[PDB]
């Protein structure tokens, strides 16, 4: 039978093609993860159907109900067979699903509006004229909260008390705030997103400094899945063949708009 | 059970403490992977014995006999329970042992003698005064031989025919050749090693450019091992808690000899 792939609309991983209403099935979608799914399927010998996660979420477990949402929930509750998306390999997720080795690396990075005189986290930590913050939940916030590194501790002590609030409800809000704050806001977010947005019109943002931590996206399957061993080997094979890097260059740089 | 850990003497992962002759067991050794082992064991609730792999090898399958050597051989043939070492996660290895998610990221990188006017692989590819090569038989050479990327193919066309030969028998030789060629040799090698040597006296080398590929070191267990799940979760936990970054900084930079640039 056909493998049900769960994935999520997040550019440039999975995007509606311009004329998606004229198309059907897998042909509606394009992107890094669309291309990656086709290569995984080809290397594992399976037919598949791409579906967009019903609740539009990656995967978190409610602290009160213990219920998983997003793509992880679609795996553990038996709605999909594999998630092929920019889903971070994390301890809490790894406990309930199987992950391939990472297909893309990333880490926390700084996004400024071009012109802003900030080149690093240390620069941010030393000043307050340019506000800076993180998404209001999730791991980037938690990274600062728990850090024992002096620079990041200084940054957390500032962020947690800063007024007006430097936290944002969505990544989209973080990026809009950089763009609409006239050089007075910098936003801490995933390097992959930062690099992507740097290549998008209106070309007014840029990534600065090194990453502050390290993590990876993986393909996820249920524990015991008849697909999991072959999917992981296929990720390694695609990495070694230069295909993962080719796809990253294609979707971030070849299709870039900013020179 | 005492868990048998196979590992390898490679600086700064596992090194002999200077007073090692008076010490015994795990106390003989220090380094990033010694610290990592201790953290893994704590977080999995096991006792362990570090043992240095007898043949001093990481793990490859002999072309003729098809027998695995090194640490991978120790796992495959039933001699050790876990390998805690800078063992790159590769397809051929993943087929025969289990790996944790990577505890350290790395990629092919360029080492120059300070003052060499080279900032990237593209720079190397566009000139002929400065020679450059790789280890003579391993994955970095193969990366170039197999590449369809125009810059790397241009580099491979050059290297395979360069005279005198630009390939070296050992990593130590490649580093020495950088140091002793007055800026006329650059060497392509793992970024982790490149970073480490940049922190070694006489402080005459540096890493330049982005990495040319991405790979990771993993903890390995025999396939189907009952320890694998706990070990993997411990690697992710140690990552999220910042411990892996703390160990890398400690062994590369805190204990570095060349300052911060």
């Amino acid at each position: 039978k056909t493998v049900v792939v769960t994935t999520i609309l997040e550019s440039p991983y999975v995007m509606m093609k311009k004329n998606h209403e004229m198309l059907e099935g897998n042909e509606r979608y394009e992107g890094y993860c669309v291309d990656l799914a086709a290569e995984i399927a080809k290397h594992c010998g399976f037919k598949y159907k791409l579906t967009i996660v019903g609740d539009g979420k990656y995967g978190a477990r409610d602290a009160d109900t213990k219920i998983w949402n997003g793509m992880v929930g679609e795996l553990v509750y038996g709605k999909a067979d594999i998630a092929i998306a920019p889903l971070t390999i994390t301890l809490v997720r790894e406990e309930v699903i199987d992950f391939s080795k990472p297909f893309m690396s990333l880490g926390i990075s700084i996004m400024i509006k071009k012109g802003t005189p900030i080149e690093s986290a240390e620069d941010l930590s030393k000043q307050t004229e340019i506000a800076y913050g993180t998404l209001d939940s999730g791991s980037t916030k938690e990274f600062f909260r728990r850090s024992k590194i002096a620079v990041f501790d200084k940054m957390w002590t500032y962020m947690r008390s800063a007024e007006p609030s430097v936290f944002v409800r969505t990544t989209a809000e973080g990026v809009a705030r950089v763009r609409k704050s006239k050089g007075k806001y910098a936003y801490l977010l995933e390097s992959t997103m930062n690099e992507y947005i740097e290549q998008r019109k209106p070309c007014d943002t840029m990534k600065v400094g090194g990453n502050l931590d390290s993590k990876g996206y993986g393909i996820a399957t249920p524990k015991g899945s008849s697909l999991g061993n072959a999917v992981n080997l296929a990720v390694l094979k695609l990495n070694e063949q230069g295909l993962l890097d080719k796809l990253k260059n294609k979707w971030w740089y070849d299709k870039g708009e900013c020179g």
